[PDB]
RNA sequence: CUGUGUUCGAUCCACAG
RNA sequence: CUGUGUUCGAUCCACAG
RNA sequence: CUGUGUUCGAUCCACAG
């Protein structure tokens, strides 16, 4: 029984949960989830968590993503994408030059209003369910960050480019906003998530065409997940303790790799096994122990694996 | 269970209570 | 170590809903 | 939140033997 992360590739068409169902089917495993939804009209990297691996999916919410969109100027739909019923389809009269200005004025952070067709909740209900009911909601804007936009290609009302964004950013909203700047509206017609954090589309596995054995070999085990988080090893004797829920004290330790207080770090078994993820109670340099323990606070323990 | 989250058809995953 | 914790003493894990 | 966990799964505290 494997535990870990799978960098899946979702083709255009399937819902993100369809991908999860393909993995549950091929691996004959019930515990599967994803770490960030990709709309049905889009394709690209979709992080999949298997077994105990579902327990570290939360860590993918805070990573940066890189997107390659193509939008059509002068077109507006209800969903903000090509699958939505068209609400308006005018002829945007703008020059490559303004278009260029409007797209790069978004660079830097700004306050983005999420699409009515989204997974946000309003009084216990999904916003895309209320929208199908015809209740179009405009939630408060969220502080978003567009780190950079490159590979811009224009031709007609067809504009495309790549963009690295912060967590919580909707490309569909971005396209509509740029269109608003140009004052004519724009709608996303193709969207490709080329990366989520360190995981790229080049390493993604299309689970729909892969046989169960390769999907299986493709799973990244826990010990190799969240490699961007600082490591920490404990004495091969302290393992059973930790696995029992024992917090971590200076006593039970060994080697560490520096960590700013509050930092989430992964506790290793010095035999390699990942025992748990814990939070830093202080800065790791304070080897000052002329006396007294308490060091890392238990966040998640990987019992039974 | 209730709630929230994730780029929209997670009741299915996560997190909080 | 054994008993009791006065309405299942406190708390940490994990699993389930 | 509500339940579960071979002296508790693990650690404490208060009383007494």
């Amino acid at each position: 029984m494997k535990h870990g992360i799978l960098v899946a590739y979702k083709p255009k068409g399937p819902t993100s949960h369809d991908v999860v169902d393909e993995v549950r089917k091929k691996l004959k495993t019930r515990k599967v989830g994803h770490g960030g939804t990709l709309d049905p009209f889009a394709c690209g990297v979709l992080i999949i968590g298997v077994n105990q691996g579902t327990r570290i999916l939360e860590f993918y919410k805070d990573l940066k993503k890189v997107y390659w969109v193509k939008m059509r100027l002068g077109l507006i739909t209800e969903t903000f994408d090509i699958t939505g019923e068209v609400v308006e389809e005018r002829e945007c009269n703008v020059t490559e030059e303004e278009i260029r200005e409007a797209i790069f004025s978004f660079v830097g952070e700004y306050d983005q209003v999420p699409p009515a067709y989204s997974a946000k909740k309003y009084k216990g209900e999904r916003l895309y369910k209320l929208a199908r009911e015809g209740k179009i909601i405009n939630l408060p804007p969220k502080r978003v960050k567009i780190f950079k936009i490159w590979d811009v290609n224009i031709e007609g009302r067809d504009v495309s480019f790549r963009v690295e964004v912060s967590p919580g950013t909707y490309i569909r909203s971005l396209c509509m906003d740029i269109g608003y700047k140009l004052g004519c509206g724009a709608t996303a017609v193709e969207l490709v998530r080329e990366s989520v954090g360190p995981h790229t589309i080049e390493e993604s596995l299309n689970v729909f065409e892969a046989a169960p054995e390769e999907i299986e070999n493709r799973i990244i085990p826990l010990e190799k997940c969240l490699e961007w988080l600082p490591r920490v090893v404990v004495h091969q004797e302290s393992t059973k303790m930790i696995l029992n829920g024992s917090q971590i004290h200076l006593e039970m330790l060994k080697e560490w790799d520096g960590f700013k207080k509050g930092e989430v770090v992964r506790v290793f078994n010095e035999e390699g096994r990942l025992l748990a993820l814990a939070e830093a109670e202080r800065n790791s340099s304070f080897l000052e122990t002329l006396r007294k323990e308490r060091v890392l606070t238990l966040r998640k323990v990987f019992n039974t694996r």
